[PDB]
């Protein structure tokens, strides 16, 4: 299967992708890594490992249709199969999700359906719960509301902040999301007809 990253900063979760994507059983391979946001250090390592690039500045763009198209533009240019969110922070347009579905992957931070949103750290952290964790899922038009394929629970330690949760939360994200791709990739797992999660 043929995979497009898409990624808005740092990319950890991407190197993970990169890194599981090489194994000799892997049943994906990542054939492009697209930024809607220019000099981050995901692209960096992207370049590092031999992978093309491309930015889509969403700000160049007149609404989120058009720049959903440039993106979709490039994942046919490049004959993709699975596209996977990879700490990407826009909003995709229903036609765009649309047509992915059962074939786009989001890395959420949080136990969903817990702390929905951008600042899932922030919102654990003011509930106070004492376990959090991160989770794969299908990306349908609600927003962390698709399929959950892996989850992974994380202890929240006293007095943790968004730094230091965020950094036991990556250890576990970096395991999931390639053992998510990797199901998908293989056909191991798919969006059943009735839209729930199959495992075959
Ligand atoms: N249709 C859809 N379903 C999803 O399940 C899903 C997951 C993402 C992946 C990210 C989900 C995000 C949640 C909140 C964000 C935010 O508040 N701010 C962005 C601005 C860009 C934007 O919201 O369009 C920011 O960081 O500046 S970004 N994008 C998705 N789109
Ligand atoms: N709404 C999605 C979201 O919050 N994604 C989160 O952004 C970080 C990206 O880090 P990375 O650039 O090192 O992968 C990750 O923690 C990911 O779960």
């Amino acid at each position: 299967a043929r995979v497009a990253v898409l990624i808005s900063g740092t990319g950890s979760n991407l190197q993970a992708l990169i890194d599981s994507t090489r194994e000799p059983n892997s049943s994906a391979q990542i054939d492009i890594v697209i930024s809607n946001k220019a000099a981050v250090a995901g692209l960096d390592k992207a370049e590092r490992a031999g992978i093309p690039t491309r930015v889509i500045n969403h700000k160049l763009y007149k609404n989120r249709v058009e720049f959903d198209s440039a993106i979709d533009l490039v994942l046919e240019e490049f004959s993709i199969d699975i596209v996977c969110l990879a700490g990407f922070m826009r909003i995709l347009s229903g036609p765009f999700v649309q047509k992915w579905n059962g074939k786009m992957l989001n890395i959420h931070p949080s136990l969903l359906p817990s702390f929905k949103g951008s600042n899932a750290h922030e919102q654990a952290l003011e509930t106070g719960v004492t376990v959090t964790g991160c989770t794969v899922h299908f990306v349908a038009e609600d927003v962390d509301a698709g399929q959950i394929i892996l989850q992974e629970a994380v202890p929240v330690k006293r007095g943790d902040t968004v730094a230091t949760l965020s950094e036991r939360v990556k250890l576990a994200e970096h395991k999931i999301f390639p053992a998510a791709l990797q199901l998908v990739a293989s056909g191991t797992v798919q969006l059943g007809e009735n839209g729930k999660i199959c495992w075959v």
